[PDB]
DNA sequence: GTGTGAACCACACAACACCCACACACCAG
DNA sequence: ACCTGGTGTGTGGGTGTTGTGTGGTGTTCAC
């Protein structure tokens, strides 16, 4: 209802906002926010215009600091860069799912047998004999896991957050099976082919709850 | 009396709608 | 205090749908 053309000025405005909030280039909200200054168009309509009609023209973006604020030079001027900052939601590389599954198995093996996988070597000081990891199978174990496990892990592999790593463990690793993934990962790695991350394991809903990513007129 | 010449239906494609698995989140029991 | 399940939220990378400014083009004050 009442379609409108994107003017030269409106397009230039969109590009400018994206250049000024580059961490948010693939969001939906940013384009919704631009619709405040661009009354004729919707969030959906602005985002599409950019993505399809304008991105091939971006050329540069403006550089931003650690604190997510635009960086300025000595005399107030903004810094042009052909470097895109990281997005808000980072994806899981197979190497990350393996690094997670191993650390969980390590923690578990130490929680269970009270032995150091690698050294092994008792954590208390009874004399087994316990399985020589990777001989161990997680098999139905799902905890307990300390918030400290996730905190130090996220400290070590900062690409993802503590909450990010936990939910990857809960919804992805526990769904696929800790042993199942480690075996799969190693199977591939041996066969000179790069393995793939865990996918499609999300099993969740809702009544109302409108479809996300639809910033329309109504 | 025979030619150039100054509004219905299609249709390409832009405007806009809508999609959904999951990354990252927070809280309660 | 601690783990852990239940669940909110909106990003990321799209695809699906509709409305519309410009083709045909048919006549037509006929000039
Ligand atoms: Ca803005």
């Amino acid at each position: 209802h009442n379609k409108a053309s994107f003017t030269d000025e409106e397009d230039e405005f969109i590009l400018d906002v994206v250049r000024k909030n580059p961490t948010r280039r693939t969001t939906h909200t940013l384009y919704d926010e631009i619709s405040h200054y661009v009354p004729n168009h919707t969030g959906n309509s602005i985002r599409h215009r950019f993505r399809v009609y304008l991105s091939k023209r971006l050329e540069y973006v403006y550089e931003v600091d650690k604190f997510g604020k635009l960086v300025r030079d000595d005399d107030g001027n903004l810094i042009k860069t052909k470097v895109l900052p990281p997005s808000i939601k980072r994806k899981f590389s197979a190497d990350e799912d393996y690094t997670l599954a191993i650390a969980v198995k390590k923690q578990f093996y130490r929680d269970l047998f009270q032995i150091d996988p690698d050294t092994g070597r008792s954590l208390i000081t009874v004399p087994g004999s316990e399985p020589n990891f990777a001989a161990y199978r997680t098999q139905s174990r799902r905890g307990p896991i300390a918030r400290e496990f996730f905190k130090h892990f996220a400290e070590e592999h900062a690409a993802h957050t503590e909450n990010a790593w936990r939910d990857r463990f809960r919804k992805f690793l526990l769904a696929y099976g800790i042993d199942d993934y480690i075996s799969y990962y190693e199977a591939e790695k041996a066969q000179n082919r790069e393995p793939e991350p865990m996918k499609n394991l999300t099993n969740r809903p809702r009544p109302g709850v409108p479809t996300p990513g639809n910033y329309n007129s109504a």
